[PDB]
């Protein structure tokens, strides 16, 4: 069942909010979240995720191992093209929104999406108007942000992304998997490419 996966999922994504101070700073948990019954769509990365989702820590794990169980279930996306990223870049990562307009449930509170690299990516400068806040669910990765430090970030620590802010991030050796929120001007946007 793709809804039991989904609401399991939901629940570990509920969880995580609630347990990352950052999270709640950012935004508070919709209470009007409704199933959309979106269907899956399957994208290559499924197979990435499942064999290699990354290390998580022990208040990580339920996270990604709901995410690794939701994997079969959800609507996969790429957003990129094969010249903008490379065929091997398009094989190995995607994404998917869990909670938002246009989520697995819906809502038009927050947006909640999610993220997975395989490792040895570089995915390059891209920005978007609404703010962002990552968060690590497992694996690790190396985060660019224009007019600011460059960070290694492992299992639940967390990264704001400024309105229209370029970023970027590049995986070495370990995969990632994110859980992102979105707020702001601007919500509903997909990021671009810097030109
Ligand atoms: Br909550
Ligand atoms: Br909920
Ligand atoms: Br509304
Ligand atoms: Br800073
Ligand atoms: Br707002
Ligand atoms: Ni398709
Ligand atoms: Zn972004």
């Amino acid at each position: 069942s793709g809804r039991a996966a989904l609401t399991h999922l939901l629940e570990a994504a509920r969880d995580w909010h609630e347990a990352l101070p950052e999270f709640r700073a950012f935004a508070t948990w919709p209470e009007d979240l409704r199933w959309a019954d979106r269907p899956a769509h399957a994208l290559p990365v499924i197979d990435h995720l499942t064999r290699d989702p990354g290390h998580a820590s022990d208040q990580s794990q339920p996270l990604r191992d709901a995410l690794v169980a939701a994997a079969p279930h959800v609507e996969w996306r790429h957003s990129y093209t094969e010249a903008e990223v490379g065929r091997d870049f398009l094989n190995r990562f995607g994404w998917f929104e869990l909670a938002g307009p246009s989520g697995h449930f819906l809502t038009q509170s927050l947006r909640v999406t999610v993220g997975y690299w395989g490792p040895g990516l570089d995915y390059g400068w891209h920005e978007h108007l609404p703010e962002e806040l990552y968060s690590v669910v497992s694996g690790r990765a190396l985060f660019h942000l224009r007019n600011a430090p460059d960070l290694m970030l492992e299992p639940g620590q967390t990264r704001f992304h400024p309105a229209n802010a370029p970023h970027a991030m590049t995986t070495l050796t370990d995969p990632i998997l994110t859980l992102v929120l979105w707020r702001g001007a601007g919500l509903g946007d997909d990021p671009r490419m810097s030109q």
